[PDB]
């Protein structure tokens, strides 16, 4: 009578496991589905459990923040869609009764990022498990103790529910290796892949229906029409989120000239240091970018203190984003830092601003932000950006459904289409036509 | 002047229609609404429907006229147009937010011999009105009346006022060009409607891919089944198109208390059964190779002409062959395509769902039961878990040819889009405006 | 001085203070309104507080028993709809958006049945305040010291999360005079009746909207190819819960004659005490029913046991309701008894069953239930009864959301045809259109 | 032979439509969609188009020909059809719960002298659509151009089919007959499309009645907005049909910066602005009456017409009559359904939105603001919580005519139902499949 804690020495065992496990849960009924994603939100939601995962990711990974991974973390407990999401389509006439339904996919192979170890952790497997699929998981090797932790957690209450053992599964030993062993296994039926391009290309190459979330690099762009207050306030929020680590938050301000500096005097009363010397400019450059003139990892998450810090500048809790402005060709506005550095560029109309704002993000049709009151322009712009995310007058995580409308997720698939993904996206249509019957209209 | 749709090269058509969904972008709700309507018109002419179904059989050698006039105007009539593109909206405290079905880009579309003008049809109208360019890479078999249908799609297009080369294809198409078309940078999505190596290849593209593949769908009659009426069912299901049609009937799974008269009442509806060995080893050998997958002169030869190419000479009323075999014979497992309906005789309704889930391969495609008991029905659709089930009907019931909901020939197993429409060529967009536009 | 409690000493009086708190309603948020239903939710479901609730009803009225108000009242706490109820429609195109939204009556003015006294307040109020209304409750005067303490509980609770004063608010002695004051004041712009259908035609009477949930008969048919031993199960426990007082409630039986009589031995098995001297079913008919032939206030709601008791017979707690087979004219068929007392007619053919299922319903379009494998059959019935509420396979509280699909409510509105009424059954429809903006497909 | 639809006693009519929905309930859905599509090709055929929009102005004397025409072909082209009766469905381990919109039974319909063709085609597709049979009694001024299209219509229907006397009214429509219909005890449900008076008798009846209102509709202008559009769309809006739609502009609330230059673009775009105050009290003794409400012989009728009555004389440009009056003002305080169009100035966009939520009387039926600041847009469209609001547009876009959404011309302020169609015409029933069908 030896309980599994769901991680295997092997991919394949993993794999195998979990997909006993889906032929099991297939007897289920949906009352038990609930029980289980009530499980889950009960481990991450639990106090300890909760600061615990949120401080042991940070330590682990160097990326992000203790306070903020706990409203993260929180958020994907709480507002992770489950079995209410699987709804049912109905069509009566003549012809009799048609119901379309949402039924599960099999075994799913999730690949999580270094940002959010435990919150895609969470939020898929709820998701998953609310469609009926079991979910194995190849974390990344930076968020291992953590990742694993997670899932011997999850178990262990699934055990106490009666639920089918290894419904949650990883390996003891995450690597790259494993990954591709996944998604080379004959018995993983979809892929679910949440981090860069790299990775979203790779799983769209295994012949395996794939979903895939990748990377961004939001503007926000703030015309004279703003409440640029306001407007400040949501970007430094936005901006310093888990120092800059969640794919929606603004990674460049594009401001109309008009209401530049004003916006500029707010931001730094919400705690923008603003760098005006281009040579402490260059020192910042040579720490945080590398060779190939990417992001360094060993800056990647750090508060904006920290940052500062390393070039010998010294500054007190107040100060969250490092605020400067270049050109629009500067590599902090081309580049996906994910550090609370925030370039700011100058352009003399509203229209010129989205027209840098579409070429600025790359077409990674992923997030964009807009701070204006004037229904046409805030019309116009989220008609033409075309990102699968687009807030307004608001901090950038309002997209995630923490202080916007909807529910919330932590894998957004801006090129596989299925947008902010939950249990619907980890299950196959289907349709059952009774012929000529049961209309009873 | 202006351009017909067709191009020489693969690289030549993806660009031209990359462009052309670039001015498409431009176009209104109204425009996409006008173009989709042209589709329609095209299809539904009198004349080019009778041409595009007499052209199709003859060129592919698949299916008969009669019944392609009936598919043809399906996916002319019942193709969900712009209308399919819903709004999703949530408001309260934190303002308003809405979710819309928003482009992909240049779409490219691989399309099967069997249904080659239906599938034009069906793909073109959604993709369109999505707001989508589509690159279409028929097959050889199939390459004249597919090249006429694109010609004539981008005339009335054209007398529309539409971009260019919406709908374009290339001159000689061939599989070199499909594998082009499959890693050309500007296609940002596939969609293959065919056999399951089709699907793994479109699926291997590094790109976003829907994956209509095959199927074997069963057929189950179980001891509370209306017997005579499912009898009519099944025959008009297996031999409508001569078999063609990824859904149809082809194999029956039988309880055995009323199995013998199933059959009774299937040779009172124009059912052939072969109860000579010798004849039936005469059709194996006439409809299967010696890999012992179907033989692709026979698909969609009518029942007639099968019998007659074994010396048999039967009148129009014979639409299928009948015989009664065991489960491992290669009629059952194969997927024929072909008005030849092997039979199993099972011991109870169990059996019957245990077999017909093992037959259908994991296609996970379609499956077919005949039985008045709510419980049954309710099992057999739960366990055997096809995109589509059809219950105490024929199987084309579940195109929207007598049943209820919609109509479309790319139905996605493998990728989980279900019966594609408008709203599978789209993106989910998201737009939050905080704090205001909560009118409640 | 001190916070009101709720009730007040003329109807004119309370109408007034619902109004005023309507208006102050309004400026309260969609997060202030769900704190408001959870707070109703908080009380009856109050462990405490629900066996007193159901205690006292039983008590107070003589009808029912105990342990099966427990669960309706704890059915109406959690089951009823919330906010969630109050959907967005929207549509996108070449002129813009436009929305639709569920928005606020005013004050709505509430008739309790005496029945089901405290469900209807928990279902009612929920409801109404989950729309942004005001509750104005008229409870008839049996069931005075129970319907006030409820409404007195409830503006406690919400007081304390800081609710308007008077959302919920009744009359300190309820009266038929009382009732009318009601139906006629200026302020009340809305009723909604649950009552006998003398009572919905005087709301229809009054120049207001009015939502009119009317009585029944509901039927219940077997046929040769339903479940017997589980179809006499379902009857059983479905006419029996809540002494039959519950409006969906099982009425009659209509059975097919080849199965008639292992219906009736498998009813035995499960709680029938079956009369089959006439003298002795007249005993029961001088008891239940009045000089003019309708159900006798005295019986309506007791149990089985107690019903055969006041005739000289003697059974143990077995015993849940009483079995007569007689001719469909007789007063047990053709009268709502609203007792645990079940006539059976037997009939030749299903689509004899049907026919005479649509008669005995007496066009309420109210409940009917059958019992029947067969796909064409269930569908015929349905079609052909019309009722506003049909189950299949199971007992009649199905209707209602224990034991079937969908949510719970006991105001169901046969006559002006609401349905199962929720929060947008008391909530005006609106219409915002955008024009030329907003249109971000 | 057949019944033409008209009967001399209201109470032969309520019984014949009894009768006639009686073996309604046997049709099948494709029965209601061909009867429904039989009405719109009744009014858009162009010759009865045009012969029922000219013949209603000339019985009725109110609004103009150019404009019936717009409406009537609005009430017939986008009236929602069998498609408005949607289905939804709940699973789980419970088994299948459907909820369906059913037939409430015989109604009756008590359409206005404004809107007589319109509003009949309007309600008749939408309670046919729902599977109910309607009895309509109009207003002894349309009598004529009344009777002549239900005749047309059970003439179309009896050519299609359907059982006689889907649509009847009266031979003499009178108040006694819409009395009798009133207490009739087959009538199942009332639906009045009239002036306040109506609303209140209907929801006395005893019966299940949805109230279409009365309404004022003022149109809010504040600093933000486009003058240039706002000044176009008013006059449009306003003088569209004279005024006599029930969700037309009614009066103007302008805030002080931007009011001069309104009314200058008003101007510039049809409006007649009065100044002499010695010709508007003119105005006032020719259009209202003894007690201060409007005069029943001016409703309807257009501008030039209005002013050629005070010795003015005008072309066919100018659209509406303008003035600036204080808020107490009859004009400004009465629905006066002529192309009236009064103007309130106040210094700040909060002083105009209480002022329009003062001057719509609680009727909350229509509200139009002009602004480009959503968080404006957004303060008003809360608090006024009429049925209709309209932003950035002529009042008619709430129509569907403009703006998204379907069209109705009957809209339900009191008893809350909305832009009424073939739903609000229905009973919701649900039907409980216990431990079945929960195929997922
Ligand atoms: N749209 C969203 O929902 C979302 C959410 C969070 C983050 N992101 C984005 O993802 C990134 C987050 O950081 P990250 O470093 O953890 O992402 P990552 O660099 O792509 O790595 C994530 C996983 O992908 C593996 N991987 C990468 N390329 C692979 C390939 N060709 N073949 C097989 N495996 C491959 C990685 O192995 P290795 O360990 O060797 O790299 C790792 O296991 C950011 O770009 C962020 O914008 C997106
Ligand atoms: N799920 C759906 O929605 C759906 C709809 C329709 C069909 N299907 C499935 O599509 C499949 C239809 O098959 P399909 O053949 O039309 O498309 P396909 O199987 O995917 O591809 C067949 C093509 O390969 C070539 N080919 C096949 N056999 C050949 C042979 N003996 N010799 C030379 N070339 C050969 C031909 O191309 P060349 O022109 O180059 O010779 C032929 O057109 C069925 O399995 C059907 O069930 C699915
Ligand atoms: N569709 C639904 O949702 C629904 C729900 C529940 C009930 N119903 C139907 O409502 C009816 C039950 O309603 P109800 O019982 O609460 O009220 P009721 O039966 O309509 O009448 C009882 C109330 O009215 C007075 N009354 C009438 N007859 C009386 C009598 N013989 N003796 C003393 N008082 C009498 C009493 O008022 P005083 O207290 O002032 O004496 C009593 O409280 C049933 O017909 C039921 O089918 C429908
Ligand atoms: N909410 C809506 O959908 C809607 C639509 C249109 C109109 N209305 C309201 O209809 C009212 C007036 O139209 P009406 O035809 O009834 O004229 P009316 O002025 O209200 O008078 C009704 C009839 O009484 C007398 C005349 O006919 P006889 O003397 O010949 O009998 C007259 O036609 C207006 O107040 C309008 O706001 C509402
Ligand atoms: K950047
Ligand atoms: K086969
Ligand atoms: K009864
Ligand atoms: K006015």
């Amino acid at each position: 009578a030896a309980v599994s804690d769901g991680v295997f020495e092997t991919m394949d065992a993993a794999v195998e496991a979990a997909a006993l496990a889906q032929q099991q849960y297939l007897l289920c009924s949906m009352s038990d589905r609930a029980r289980f994603v009530q499980g889950i939100r009960d481990v991450i939601l639990n106090q300890d459990t909760l600061e615990k995962m949120s401080r042991m990711a940070v330590e682990e990974t160097g990326m992000g923040n203790y306070e903020h991974k706990l409203i993260k973390n929180r958020l994907a407990g709480e507002k992770t869609p489950g079995i209410e999401d699987l709804t049912t389509d109905a069509f009566s006439g003549d012809n009799g009764l048609t119901l379309v339904e949402y039924s599960p996919f099999g075994v799913i192979g999730a690949i999580t990022p270094t940002t959010n170890p435990t919150e895609t952790i969470v939020c898929n497997s709820i998701g998953m498990l609310a469609a009926g699929n079991s979910v194995v998981f190849s974390p990344h090797g930076r968020a291992r103790q953590v990742s694993l932790l997670l899932v011997r957690l999850i178990n262990q209450k699934l055990a106490a529910l009666g639920a089918p053992e290894n419904l949650v599964v990883t390996v003891e030993k995450p690597s790259r290796e494993n990954t591709l062993a996944m998604m080379a296994h004959p018995k993983v039926r979809m892929l679910v892949a949440t981090g860069g391009p790299a990775l979203v290309k790779a799983v769209l190459s295994t012949g395996k229906k794939a979903i895939g979330a990748g990377a961004g690099n939001p503007p926000v762009v703030v015309d004279e029409t703003a409440n640029i207050e306001k407007a400040a306030c949501d970007i430094v929020n936005g901006c310093s989120f888990d120092n800059n680590i969640t794919c929606t938050a603004e990674k460049e301000i594009i401001a109309v000239a008009q209401i530049a500096d004003y916006l500029i005097f707010n931001l730094k009363k919400n705690g923008a240091y603003e760098i005006k010397d281009p040579a402490v400019l260059q020192q910042l450059q040579d720490l945080v970018l590398t060779a190939k003139g990417g992001p360094q990892t060993k800056c990647v998450g750090k508060s904006a203190v920290w940052l500062l810090s390393q070039i010998g500048i010294s500054v007190d809790a107040s100060i969250k984003i490092i605020l400067m402005e270049v050109p629009r060709e500067h590599p902090f506005v081309q580049e996906e830092l994910m550090m609370p550095i925030l370039p700011l560029v100058r352009v003399e109309t509203v229209d010129d601003a989205i027209d840098l704002a579409i070429e600025v993000e790359h077409d990674n049709r992923h997030t964009a932000i807009m701070h204006s009151t004037d229904v046409r322009k805030l019309t116009k712009m989220a008609k033409l950006i075309q990102t699968t995310i687009f807030v307004k007058n608001g901090p950038s995580y309002a997209g995630h459904g923490a202080g916007g409308e909807g529910y919330s997720t932590f894998t957004i698939a801006g090129p596989t289409g299925e947008g902010l993904t939950s249990a619907k996206s980890f299950a196959r249509r289907r349709k059952c036509v009774m012929v000529e019957a049961l209309n009873i209209r």
